[PDB]
């Protein structure tokens, strides 16, 4: 009694919440219990799916009487793992306590024991099952079932697998609606029907953390607590959809704008936002917006991925910038996998294999699990030309069916992820000089390179070939100013003030920036040129105090001249 | 047990400052129908207990919501039952009655400090709370992150009833305010007076040199230590004035840092060091210049403060002393040397030792020696998994082992030595006239290492083949090394100028660097002397001079005693 509480008796007095739905799942649980042998139900599931609640809901049904006569008198007791284990801290002392508890249940016929999180415990579990005097309910995670139940033949034979699947979107809101009267009575304030339905959709799309149904129940209670606690509750007797989103911000860790509904609103601002931080190449961003626009409208196959993008040109063509901004604008975690490392059998196995350890089974496919970890996260691929043709074939499979299957058996859905690729074929051909007495430009069309490097089917499945325009000199000058501004703000904290001449910015721009390497060398060029000379003075010299710095160039020698003042 | 609300009126609890974000989140979860019991998990020494007490004080103040007002916070001592109720059966009488007292008052709240002890007499406390509470009784639990995993994950019942709310680290400005509030107690205890400016500097200085503890604990310790230091350490006048100079001695002893490290008067050491390291290693002036330049930049220019002060990669031909630079760098800089051999870390199973306890080292070394030079020799040998640890260490600047303690990598300087550069096209061109061959820059280094990891490295330093002139300088170093060894036996070695040139050219190999130079000197100088020392006049110690004869172009050894 003390070690294990009585759920059936508890439900008779109250506390247990009535279970709505799950009629088919509960029906099967009743069926196995009525069996002469192998009558130990196993509510396999995931955290938050309601498997524990199903046990509590089953106990309520028995007292209510919605069960066969044989099961009407049965009593479900939930074994407390913490109570028995706590206070002993010894091997075999815990078992002695379990023997006494088991004896009490064995003495009383038609007694049901519920071992929540049974995998944690799993010596005495096998004997009670083999005897068959008392049937036992066990809740274990799907991952733990394979690790423990499947490996042990005896445990698997006695326990019957009952598949507990998460309810659909419509089902999840219905569960909240069924349980909404209880909540409203508890705090005396109600939620609008639009708000509860919206909570399910907004929670899963942004938080993506515990469970589809669990997040809905947790998000509704969190919203009511904030609104009721606030003094405005007297004036505000209903919960607005935005109010939940504002409360959801606390458990989101992102601004309210991201949580705010932007299915159609993001389209207009996202186009402007890309241009706000990126100068020029409006056509390139328009191609990206057009492909994702199709998914929001919804006039497409559900399995087909959200969007397909492509990038060409030299390294550092804003692939990281546009992707980071695109991910930020869409409020999706940025996931980037580099094909540059996938050039060997061991490395190429990484997409669907577990390079960290063969013993390790949880990670499985690193690229595949990344999608599973974040359903909406964007996938950024770079230097795909390097990768072997065989690896590229698997990409074609997911693009067609919009789904993948891991070696471990996990299934990943690409219906919610946009796939973008980056290619740098142009730099290799253009830099080469023609083999002739008089040289000729070796620049070639980017589309030509995509066709030769990749198979025709890839282009056919791909919605369109997107070529990003090359960087402009005006942008490079602005980029130089940004780095100086970044360096400038860093110096202001220490108390040093740096002033750079306009001619100095142009001077660094010509030598630093390269056509083949884009803006990558300019970044490095600004660090060594400016940080190194001041660094010596900052430690010891004129810049130790005051921090007065001037930057200028000498036209006669074409070398930068640095002036240091003690100040 | 005691009533914090009544204690607030007495004034025992100091006024809460800051923590608005945590308090706002804490009060809402408390009101929730489910997970009504807040769980204030926090890092060690983060002031989790103190902020919880502050919440009780806020109730009387009325800053909290009107509904929350009148809530009666309570605090129960664990030792009151572990020690007081030695007998069996008395425990149930006290908690059943206590829980009844908590009950009959809806606003009543409890605060069980160190909740990990409560769950894991201990067992009865865990079970008794949920069975009869039925959500009527609300409680607050404080525990460490390490302890939190041991209890929260093992028992799912607590998790459904408890909402984990993290405790943020207070700002330095926030921390100094706490010291001012508690300053009268510390001053009265040691009869010392603390300067307001110096107290603020103590918080800044404490974080700069002490990182194992958190901001509140380290700030409290330095201030309290200063009172004891001023109380007894100054023999002259037993002055009560506490200046930043005095606190420097306090942090100096506590942080195991040398006197004048606080002064920062090491610019001359770094300034002269430009050629001190180059004096010991010849032919790597360009390589060392870049290395020293980066160190100078990192010390003055913080750049990314979160990342380690220095990240370097040494690649080049064999015998160029790439590893030599690392060992000498620690001596010239004066920092301790930490050496790890990745050859032992060849397999994947063994790397678990590198990060934490074995399933069923880097972090431990760093905490023990924050100021150190982590020489990850033969880095290429280890599996790519290690690169992930280095990647996390470089970007985040901290690593967590199985114990979960945080290691400070900002002070330590990470360096590695790779042997990819040894590969060279030794074979000469197929022609009457030989043609120089240049290897592709970092071709092997680029392929072997991942691009993101390589980009994080500040500079992939290279090492050029030792020049013939440079090799001559190395000969002098080995001669001096032989000379000091012979000093113990008593022999004095003199080497002719012409002898040095002959030895240098015979042992000058670009691919092998300076390694063959040791062998030629060993065969030409150490081997003859050994026979003479064991079976000659040199046994008792005598002058020896070596000079080559032009006619036969071979060294001649003369022994005297
Ligand atoms: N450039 C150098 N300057 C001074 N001594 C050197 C130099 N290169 C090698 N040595 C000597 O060689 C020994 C140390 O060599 P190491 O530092 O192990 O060389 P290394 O090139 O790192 O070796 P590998 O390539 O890893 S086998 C000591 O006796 C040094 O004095
Ligand atoms: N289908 C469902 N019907 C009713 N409540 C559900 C359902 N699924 C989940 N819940 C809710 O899940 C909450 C926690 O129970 P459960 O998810 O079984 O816990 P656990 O995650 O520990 O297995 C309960 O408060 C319950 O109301
Ligand atoms: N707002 C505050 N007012 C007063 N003291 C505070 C405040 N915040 C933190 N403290 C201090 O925090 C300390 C409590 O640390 P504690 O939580 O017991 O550490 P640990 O978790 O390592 O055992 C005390 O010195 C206390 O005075
Ligand atoms: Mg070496």
């Amino acid at each position: 009694e003390n070690f294990t509480t009585n759920l059936n008796q508890l439900a008779r007095v109250g506390g247990i919440d009535p279970l709505i739905g799950r009629e088919k799942e509960l029906e099967r649980a009743i069926q196995v219990l009525c069996r002469r042998r192998k009558n130990n139900p196993l509510l396999v599931g995931e955290s938050g799916v309601g498997k524990t609640a199903i046990a509590e809901g089953l106990a309520w049904r028995i007292v209510q009487g919605d069960v066969p006569e044989v099961m009407a008198d049965c009593t479900i007791y939930s074994l407390d793992i913490g109570s028995l284990l706590a206070g002993t801290k010894y091997r075999g002392d815990f078992e002695k306590r379990f023997k006494a508890l088991l004896k009490q249940l064995e003495q009383d016929t038609n007694s049901i024991l519920f071992i929540d999180e049974i995998h944690t415990i799993i010596n005495l579990i096998k004997p009670l099952l083999s005897s068959g005097k008392i049937r036992v309910i066990g809740s274990t995670t799907y991952q733990e079932f394979s690790n423990i139940f499947e490996k042990d033949r005896a445990l698997a034979r006695r326990f019957q697998k009952i598949d507990i699947t998460e309810p659909s979107i419509e089902e999840t809101v219905q569960i909240i609606n069924g349980l909404k009267p209880k909540y409203e009575a508890h705090h005396d304030v109600r939620y609008t029907a639009k708000a509860v339905r919206a909570a399910v959709e907004l929670a899963v799309k942004y938080i993506n953390d515990r469970h589809l149904p669990d997040k809905a129940i947790d998000v509704i209670d969190e919203a009511g607590a904030r609104a009721r606690l606030m003094p405005v509750s007297k004036r505000k007797k209903t919960v607005n959809v935005a109010d939940i989103e504002s409360v959801v911000a606390r458990i989101a860790r992102i601004p309210e704008k991201s949580v705010s509904q932007s299915d159609r609103d993001t389209l207009k601002n996202l186009g402007d936002r890309l241009k706000m931080l990126v100068f020029g190449q409006d056509k390139a961003i328009e191609a990206l917006t057009e492909a994702i626009k199709m998914a929001r409208a919804g006039l497409g196959h559900e399995h087909k991925p959200v969007g397909s993008f492509l990038f060409a040109g030299p390294t550092g063509v804003g692939k990281t910038e546009v992707t980071v901004q695109l991910s930020k604008a869409l409020g999706i975690e940025l996931l980037r996998f580099d094909m540059s490392e996938y050039m060997e059998r061991h490395t190429v196995s990484r997409l669907i294999g577990a390079p960290p350890g063969y013993v390790g089974f949880d990670q499985g496919g690193l690229l595949t699990d990344a999608v599973i970890k974040h359903p909406h996260a964007v996938l950024l691929l770079d230097e795909i030309e390097k990768a072997h043709p065989d690896v590229f074939n698997i990409l074609l499979q997911v693009m067609d069916n919009g789904t993948l299957t891991d070696n471990n058996g996990r299934k990943a859905d690409f219906r919610n992820v946009v796939l973008v690729m980056t290619t740098n074929a142009g730099v290799r051909e253009t830099e080469r000089k023609s083999i002739g007495l008089i040289h000729q430009d070796n620049s070639t069309d980017a589309m030509e390179e995509i066709k030769k490097i990749f198979t025709p089917e890839f282009r056919n499945r791909l919605d369109n070939i997107i070529w990003f325009d090359h960087l402009s000199t005006d942008v490079i000058h602005q980029v130089v100013d940004k780095f100086i501004v970044e360096l400038q703000v860093q110096l202001d904290q220490k108390g040093v003030s740096l002033e750079v001449s306009q001619e100095a910015r142009n001077w660094l721009a010509e030598k630093g920036y390269d056509r083949a390497m884009g803006a990558r060398p300019m970044a490095r060029v600004i660090q060594d040129n400016l940080k190194k000379p001041l660094a010596n003075e900052l430690l010891f010299g004129s810049l130790v105090d005051g921090g007065q710095v001037t930057v200028a160039l000498d036209k006669e020698k074409n070398e930068l001249t640095y002036g240091f003042q003690s100040a």
